[PDB]
């Protein structure tokens, strides 16, 4: 946690300049915000350097994976710029650019009070070191440009604080590498960083983790850890195809697979055999003949399988109530990634049917955490951010404290 790291509270920013990674990765669609909690989290931290009379705050932050290639089209930050004007009741500075002699100088000594949101840090390579060409080829940063990415966000304040817990698990530049010699960490970093410190010091038992989503490559790589640590595992979302075509042989058509994934998953099953975690896999599916809103939808079952040039969106009615079985078991539930491309009603019903079983198990003393950019949105669409025991900004971030992780961001940070 944070008690040997220095912390906003601490820190004279009066009469500075305050470079502040946030995560602001929202969730989109046609264009707009459609749930701006990421954003109102960041706002006490804003709000506490100018009431002590900071000279400015510098907020960064990356959107989406634009893989190190500048895309204003589809991940500009400038829709967040307008949002965080309302939210703060002041107004914010939008630079096109995070980087370079233009930031530079527009962040070199701002009028008292300014707050300037700077453009997505991933349209550099340099931010996450790799990413991909505008061909699509796979490229790697030149570590002396990674030098200088840094060096440039490390000239935009005199004191750096970082507030972006959904990001903490990320090894990049505006989060590890900004080299100034104050290094807080934010009011948000420090809520959140709480609050798992006790929850997970002793979790209630039986205790359930939930996992979903679409980051598949990344998040399954987190389940061998979290298999020492808790005693029942949902496996849902597009998670699911990767155990079940391993496993049962199941065609999955185009469901999301991943190949690397798919080489550890029966290592995954004897671990938690061994470890007496009982996992709970979908059974039957709501397909889709493309990935689209307004496709033609099917059933399938793991018997039956999914059609070719298909693809698993959502679970099936029997799943829903295997997950429910799980759930109301539970005296404490970890949740992170929707069980259905939520986003689109004719694939959210798994999603909505187990909300409803969460905020049942609330109400008779499970602790329930909801966790992620896109989990917490289904929390703010059903209206059930007061029903559950807490809502994280952080999805990945809070998979790697259920691991036992320190998480780079905050290990970046200085010590007391
Ligand atoms: N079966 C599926 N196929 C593809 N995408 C899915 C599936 N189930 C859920 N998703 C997607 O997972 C996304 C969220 O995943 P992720 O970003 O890992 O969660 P979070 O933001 O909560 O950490 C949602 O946008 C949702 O559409
Ligand atoms: O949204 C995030 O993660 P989540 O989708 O796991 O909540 C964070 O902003 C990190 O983004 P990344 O997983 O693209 O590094
Ligand atoms: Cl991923
Ligand atoms: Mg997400
Ligand atoms: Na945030």
């Amino acid at each position: 946690s944070l008690s040997n790291k220095l912390t906003l509270d601490k820190l004279d920013v009066k009469g500075k300049r305050v470079v502040m990674r946030v995560d602001f990765n929202v969730p989109m669609k046609n264009n707009q915000i459609t749930n701006n909690q990421r954003i109102k989290a960041a706002v006490p931290s804003i709000k506490f350097c100018l009431d002590n009379g900071a000279k400015s705050v510098v907020l960064m932050s990356h959107l989406g994976r634009p893989d190190g290639v500048p895309m204003p089209d589809k991940y500009s930050l400038e829709p967040v710029a307008v949002e965080l004007k309302s939210l703060l009741g002041k107004d914010v500075l939008f630079l096109k650019d995070c980087v370079g002699p233009e930031v530079e100088k527009a962040c070199a000594n701002p009028a008292a009070g300014s707050v300037i949101l700077l453009e997505n840090l991933r349209f550099h390579v340099e931010e996450e070191g790799k990413g991909k060409d505008a061909s699509g080829n796979k490229v790697k940063a030149e570590p002396a440009k990674i030098e200088a990415f840094r060096a440039s966000l490390s000239k935009l304040g005199d004191v750096y604080v970082n507030d972006a817990f959904g990001t903490a698990h990320r090894a990049h530049s505006s989060m590890v590498g900004v080299n100034l010699p104050q290094k807080a960490g934010g009011f948000l970093m420090k809520k959140e960083l709480n609050y798992f410190a006790k929850a997970l010091e002793s979790p209630e038992r039986p205790f359930l983790a939930i996992l979903g989503g679409a980051k598949v490559a990344d998040k399954i790589q987190l389940i061998n850890n979290m298999l020492d640590k808790v005693n029942e595992m949902i496996i849902g979302g597009g998670m699911a195809f990767t155990f079940l075509k391993v496993l049962n042989n199941m065609e999955i058509g185009t469901s999301l697979f991943d190949e690397e994934g798919a080489k550890i998953v029966k290592d995954l099953m004897s671990k938690a055999e061994k470890n007496g975690v009982k996992i709970t896999l979908p059974v039957d599916f709501v397909t889709a003949d493309k990935f689209d809103e307004n496709a033609k939808t099917g059933q399938a079952t793991v018997a039956s399988g999914i059609p070719a040039g298909w693809m698993g969106l959502d679970c099936g009615p029997e799943s829903s109530k295997k997950y429910a079985e799980a759930v109301t078991r539970a005296k404490q539930i970890v949740w992170n990634g929707p069980v259905g491309v939520f986003e689109w009603e004719a694939f959210a019903r798994g999603t909505k049917a187990l909300m409803d079983e969460v905020v049942k198990a609330t109400s008779r003393g499970c602790i329930t955490i909801i966790g992620g950019g896109d989990t917490a949105t289904c929390c703010a669409k059903w209206n059930t951010e007061d029903k559950v025991s807490h809502v994280s900004t952080g999805g990945g971030a809070s998979l790697e404290l259920l691991e036992g992780k320190v998480l780079p961001g905050v290990d970046a940070l200085s010590n007391i």
